[PDB]
């Protein structure tokens, strides 16, 4: 009967997939809800740079600090051997960068040094955890910086979420219940104006569908397990309405192109349902 047939359709798709896949959908203006494998903790990876950006922009809003205020970034903070367009652009460090530019690198391009710079700015991972909890969203654990996750293999699992929590947080954000209008407009634009994950949530959608999103990805260990392949965001339906969706393909033995196709197929079948 509608939602449960779509849910059964997704579960049948997931049966032969060697991964633990979590799915959540929340209508923005017309309450719609769908969960698959909700009672599970999924490693977030890069998706938690969205949570960090909320915390940075909230701090700017509350303390009346301009997004153009510049922060001095020491060379020792532009770590090597990590994804970081910031360090590529400023290899020698010791540069004054506006918060706006660090945020853009972090959200739109998933900069890891940008991420840790901003964690320092808001007072560390626990401060972001508290900020998120006090918004009334439970079941998000934020324990490790990018530099910390790049050490032991296990550390990435201490940044975890249920799919429900993400989609609740995306909806609060998207309905502008969190930020000032200017902070909201900026974060939203950087989530639309990203080049990442073209084969994930957006993979099978019609050309030009606007999708504000944040990806997350992990390494693959030598037992062929890719810990995390994620995409979360807000999608615009043909009638101009929206839905928040989060897909976490975790602890997967499948090849990377299958992991992305899973996100794209699931999103497509949710799209088809709400369009019909
Ligand atoms: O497009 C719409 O009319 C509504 C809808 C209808 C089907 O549940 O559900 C999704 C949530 C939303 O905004 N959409
Ligand atoms: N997706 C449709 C569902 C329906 O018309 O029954 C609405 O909107
Ligand atoms: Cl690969």
């Amino acid at each position: 009967k509608g939602t449960d047939s779509l849910k059964s359709s997704i579960e049948k798709y997931l049966k032969d997939k060697k991964a633990k896949v979590g799915v959540a959908v929340l209508g923005i203006e017309d309450n719609f809800k769908l969960n698959v494998n909700e009672k599970h903790h999924y490693p977030m990876q890069g998706t938690y740079k969205f949570h960090l950006a909320l915390a940075v922009l909230d701090k700017l809003d509350k303390e009346n600090i301009s997004i153009d205020k510049k922060l001095f970034v020491k060379k020792s903070e532009l770590l090597p051997n990590t994804w970081s367009p910031l360090r590529d652009k400023y290899p020698d460090g010791n540069v004054d960068l506006s918060i706006s530019e660090i945020l853009k690198a972090t959200v739109s391009r998933s900069d890891n040094n940008g991420c840790d710079i901003l964690f320092r700015f808001v007072g560390g991972t626990n401060k972001v955890h508290n900020f998120i909890s006090k918004l009334g969203v439970k079941n998000i654990s934020i324990k490790a910086t990018e530099e910390e996750m790049h050490k032991a293999w296990n550390v990435q699992y201490t940044n975890w979420t249920t799919p429900d929590a993400t989609v609740q947080l995306l909806k609060k954000f998207y309905k502008n219940e969190i930020l000032s209008k200017n902070s909201y407009d900026y974060l939203l634009n950087t989530m639309i104006e990203t080049t990442t994950g073209p084969k994930r949530l957006k993979g099978l959608l019609p050309d030009g569908t606007v999708v504000a999103h944040k990806t997350g990805s992990s390494d693959t260990n030598d037992k062929g397990i890719t810990a995390a392949t994620n995409d979360i965001g807000i999608i615009t339906l043909p009638n101009g309405k929206h839905f928040a969706i989060a897909v976490y393909v975790s602890d997967s033995s499948e090849k990377s192109d299958v992991n992305e196709k899973i996100i794209a197929e699931i999103c497509k079948s949710v799209w088809d349902y709400l369009v019909k």
